[PDB]
């Protein structure tokens, strides 16, 4: 409804330039706070001109049952894709209704976009989510976003503890970012599981809450954990996704633990982390065989990791895991090897 007054930023979002952001880059910096990009430039993409209008989403993804956020209401429903286009294109919207998740890669839209190519560099799905296995791959690369005027999606972290890009195509959105500090994730734990949790502005229970617009050409990247609201100011269209990646893995674990105390959810997260998992091994074994250290952060995670895979194995726990499991895997092989080469390069006498 209104935007206020919010901390600076200034020290906090970094603006590269579309070449600047490479894997070293993120490596350099462990891709711990948003990123926004001015210019498309260098990005990678591939995406349809700014004339490209909601009108033409109609099109090539068909008249389609899409999720709705009645955002008047505070409610979820469902409508026919044409319904809400036509909703769109009313003078007379007589409540906001807001699209989010309208994921298009199993449609005919799927071929006008190509997702930014750090994430495709990145994204655990798209590098090491295997042609053959029992599980359904996750398809959360490619949504189209539509947002009246006025809409506002409350303080959420995203599934899985994925990271997330955003452009924006036409219009403006605003996002409220919260540095996901352990002091900020227990507020926000008690926050959400909180009675009459949508009465209060979240933004005011923490040290920092920063304000981020992005316009036209322009594209946001949201790192694993951080708590973020978002505002429409003038009707917006935006295409985003989401993706894991090894940069950070103890947070997305943490956010993945934080939707489980809670209660939507990226499917077969522990699946992917599990083939994550054997991946990093061989990673470590190519390594020292090569004389060579891994990068600190690979360490760090692949430690975050085996303690996540103790937990999801143990004697109490495993009905709840079990059927996340690969069949190709075989866990307590792969967390003792895992744990054999993560002391190796940690102990001081070899
Ligand atoms: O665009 C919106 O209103 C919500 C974006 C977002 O943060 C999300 O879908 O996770
Ligand atoms: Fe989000």
């Amino acid at each position: 409804l209104r935007s206020r007054t919010f901390d600076s930023s200034d020290e906090v979002i970094l603006k590269p330039t579309g070449n600047q952001l490479t894997v070293e880059f993120l490596e350099e910096n462990s891709f711990s706070v948003p990123i926004l990009v001015l210019k498309k430039d260098g990005l990678g993409m591939t995406l349809p001109s700014p004339s490209f209008t909601v009108r033409d989403v109609e099109h090539y993804v068909g008249s389609k049952e899409i999720d709705v956020i009645d955002v008047t209401r505070q409610a979820d429903c469902k409508m026919k894709l044409g319904d809400f286009v036509k909703y769109y294109y009313s003078g007379k919207r007589e409540k906001v209704l807001n699209v989010i998740s309208l994921e298009f890669s199993d449609t005919r839209l799927s071929n006008l976009v190509e997702t930014p190519k750090i994430v495709r560099k990145l994204s655990w799905v798209e590098n090491l989510w295997p042609e053959e296995c029992v599980f359904e791959r996750p398809n959360v690369q490619k949504y189209c976003l539509m947002s009246v005027r006025d809409s506002y999606t409350d303080f959420h972290i995203d599934f899985g503890g994925t990271s997330v890009w955003y452009h924006v195509l036409k219009g403006e959105k605003i996002f409220y970012l919260i540095r996901p500090t352990n002091a900020n994730l227990t507020l926000f734990e008690c926050w959400s599981s909180s009675s009459n949790q949508n009465e209060m502005f979240f933004g005011d229970q923490v040290d920092k809450c920063y304000k981020c617009s992005v316009k036209q050409g322009q594209t946001l990247f949201i790192p694993t954990g951080w708590i973020h609201a978002v505002l429409t100011p003038v009707d917006c269209l935006a295409f985003g996704g989401n993706f894991l990646h090894s940069l950070n893995i103890e947070m997305q674990l943490k956010a993945y633990e934080i939707e489980k105390r809670l209660s939507f959810r990226f499917p077969n997260f522990e699946t992917i982390c599990w083939y994550v998992g054997k991946h990093i091994l061989d990673i470590f074994r190519g390594l020292r065989e090569n004389r060579r250290h891994p990068a600190s952060y690979l360490v760090h995670g692949g430690k975050a990791l085996n303690l996540a895979f103790r937990a999801w194995t143990r004697k109490e726990a495993l009905p709840d895991h079990e059927d996340e499991i690969p069949e190709t895997v075989r866990t307590v092989q792969l967390i003792k090897d895992l744990a054999r080469e993560i002391r190796l390069v940690e102990d001081i006498f070899q």
